[PDB]
């Protein structure tokens, strides 16, 4: 199905639900289980030197001193994932 898809005045930010930690980047944001709770953590880096691998998350709600290296089992794949926006721009 297709229809008239206009633009108008929309904002950035893409919300998509994934099921694989492999599709994660530094600009990717997901939820992390901490203290029997869920907190929105933003990815900072990736470390694929283990099995499963490890990832660097940073609690946006807290300071950068809270960030750490969590594992797949520490990632919440039940909540929608936030990805960066891309647009063709040829400026200087």
């Amino acid at each position: 199905g297709s229809h008239m898809s206009h633009d108008g005045k929309e904002e950035p930010g893409i919300a998509k639900k994934i099921n694989s930690v492999d599709d994660i980047i530094i600009k990717c944001q997901c939820w992390v289980q901490k203290n029997d709770e869920e907190r929105l953590a933003e990815i900072l880096s990736i470390n694929t030197r283990k099995a499963p691998p490890k990832f660097y998350v940073h609690y946006v709600n807290y300071n950068k001193r809270l960030d750490e290296w969590i594992t797949t089992d520490r990632i919440n794949l039940d909540k929608e994932v936030l990805y960066p926006k891309l647009k063709a721009t040829d400026e200087d």
